[PDB]
């Protein structure tokens, strides 16, 4: 897995954003996680949705460097969204969300599951600490 530079364009919510990747604006979706909905009517503004968006927005807006890391399988989902592990100043946002109890490990699709165990251990910790989603 290799990390590549990207430029934040706009943070949409806890797990989806728009970035300038390789000179082109694209919307990205975080691999292996699911933060609560704050859009889509068949979900509404779920609990912790606003929280995850806020946590995430601050983290990426104050970053000096953003990097995207694709896994080994497909690089985009059915909606044309890039699928990756995104780091803000070397810190993986995917794991950060899970450790704070603001997202759950979800959508695990082989072979795009390289960091699955790392994220599951962080979620377990969040669970035992009964953090946010886990309270
Ligand atoms: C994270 C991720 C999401 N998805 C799909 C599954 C879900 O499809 P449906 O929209 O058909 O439910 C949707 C979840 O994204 P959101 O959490 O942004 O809604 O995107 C993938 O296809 N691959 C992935 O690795
Ligand atoms: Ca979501």
């Amino acid at each position: 897995l290799h990390k590549e530079p990207a430029t934040l364009i706009k943070a949409i919510d806890g797990d989806t954003c728009k970035l300038m990747y390789k000179g082109q604006p694209m919307t990205f979706r975080l691999l292996l996680v699911d933060t609560p909905e704050t859009k889509h009517p068949k979900k509404g503004v779920e609990k912790y949705g606003p929280e995850a968006s806020a946590f995430t927005k601050k983290m990426v807006e104050n970053a000096k460097k953003i990097e995207v890391e694709f896994d080994k399988g497909q690089r985009t989902d059915k909606y044309g969204r890039g699928l990756a592990y995104i780091y803000a100043d070397g810190k993986m946002v995917n794991e950060a969300l899970v450790r704070q109890g603001l997202a759950k490990v979800a959508y695990v699709y082989k072979p795009n599951n390289t960091h699955e165990q790392h994220l599951r251990k962080s979620e377990a910790q969040a669970k035992k600490e009964k953090l946010n989603i886990w309270s």
